């Protein structure tokens, strides 16, 4: 009857309203967080938190590598309407290399996540985490209703 851990697809407003039912605005960042389903890229987890120095909440996209769960690559800065040539074309470039990375990336993942689930990836999930300096006291945890659906969170408990 145990529930997963990891959230599933999940919209922006309850992200924030999840953070902010646990307290996360009056604690360090990273001490409240919660794991869920990407809405970007299936196949990926995104861990989403409190910035307590920008006073945003902040995610960042993890996916399965031989060996373990790793950070993905992270996208360039969106363009703004008041942006410099020289922007522009740097971010061109940036692009270019972003989606050239996460393609390779998302491939080798999702092999991963189809994959039989031996279950020990649970582990390297919750390393990154530590490497990341997560709180794991802080982990928000879902309610049935809310917790993800892939058969590779089942044991995620």
């Amino acid at each position: 009857s145990k529930i997963p851990i990891i959230f599933g697809l999940i919209n922006s407003y309850q992200i924030h309203n999840l953070l902010e039912q646990h307290n996360a605005k009056t604690k360090e960042s990273k001490a409240v967080f919660l794991i869920r389903d990407s809405s970007t890229y299936p196949g990926l987890l995104t861990i989403s938190y409190y910035c307590q120095e920008q006073d945003i909440v902040k995610h960042i996209r993890f996916g399965l590598t031989d060996k373990g769960w790793k950070t993905a690559p992270k996208p360039p800065h969106e363009p703004l309407k008041s942006d410099s040539p020289e922007i522009k074309e740097k971010y061109t470039l940036d692009k270019i290399k972003f989606e050239r990375k996460m393609k390779q990336f998302i491939n080798t993942a999702k092999k991963l996540f189809e994959q039989h689930i031996r279950a020990e990836s649970f582990k390297t999930l919750i390393m990154e985490l530590k490497i990341h300096e997560f709180n794991l006291e802080g982990l928000i945890k879902p309610t049935r209703s809310q917790a993800s659906q892939e058969k590779h969170f089942t044991d995620y408990v």
